[PDB]
RNA sequence: AGUUUAAUGUUUAUAAAUUGAUAAUUAAUUUGUUUUAUUUUAAAGUUUUUAUGAACUGUGAUUUAUAGUUUAUUAUUUUU
């Protein structure tokens, strides 16, 4: 379809800058400090074959009444008093806790102290800066090993490894970052 | 006796860039309680700063004839 001389703003992510209104339809945009989410992502998570049934993506959103509604803050009804912890256009919501009221997950993942989620992309020799990078997710607790099944199941082919404190993933880039915490999400963490 | 490039990145916690400039901002998106000090061994021509050296070998200045001999010659040809 060369027909349509347009597509041509359809282009790439690589070898050419990306920013604005220019992100690729992929990637991803889930950043350290804002926790978006997407939809392709989370069907990943929900068509694949797992226990621990997430969190559906209806009430997974923390984003899609005195004058004609008021926002999600509890902006009280005299359009006054408003309270702390309740919208944020960045994406913040705390755990909503496992969707199964009958079965016990046998690992926790615990936030840190600025409320985020373990996974953190490392490089190989970054003295070199080889862009050969890995995942490790240092805030598990539980039986991390039947943490580290799971992951097979969504990341077959990635070389897996597991200690006392932390679960490396090999060659995941800041993709599989995002992938991984539209998981911990969906799984009530 | 005898020769040195740290094989490790766990909870307070936060590290993107871009103009020749003013400046401008979807500058996409990481890592690190801040990680710094190290870089063989032996080994020539050489340089440099101060120093010393005439008891050696170098050139002054005070010794004014303890030896045999040739030619008249005080010069000598000698002696040596």
């Amino acid at each position: 379809y060369a027909h349509t001389p347009e597509l041509r703003h359809m282009a790439d992510g690589a070898a050419m800058s990306l920013s604005g209104q220019r992100i690729p339809l992929l990637k991803p945009t889930l950043s350290k400090w804002s926790r978006q989410l997407r939809s392709d992502i989370y069907d990943e998570l929900l068509k694949l074959p797992l226990r621990y049934a997430l969190h559906d993506f209806r009430t997974l959103q923390a984003h899609i009444h005195a004058s004609s509604g008021l926002s999600s803050a509890s902006p009280d009804a005299p359009a006054y008093y408003a309270v702390a912890g309740r919208d944020s256009a960045v994406g913040y919501a705390p755990p909503l806790g496992p969707a199964d009221p009958v079965d016990v997950i046998p690992f926790f993942v615990h936030r840190s102290s600025n409320g985020h989620l373990p996974g953190k992309v490392y490089s190989m020799n970054a003295k070199t800066l080889m862009p050969a990078f890995y995942m490790r997710i240092q805030n598990i607790e539980g039986d991390m090993f039947r943490f580290e099944e799971e992951l097979m199941k969504i990341f077959p082919t990635k070389k897996i490894f597991v200690r006392s404190h932390s679960v490396y993933v090999y060659n995941v880039n800041l993709d599989g970052r995002a992938v991984l915490h539209h998981w911990l999400l969906g799984l009530g963490f």
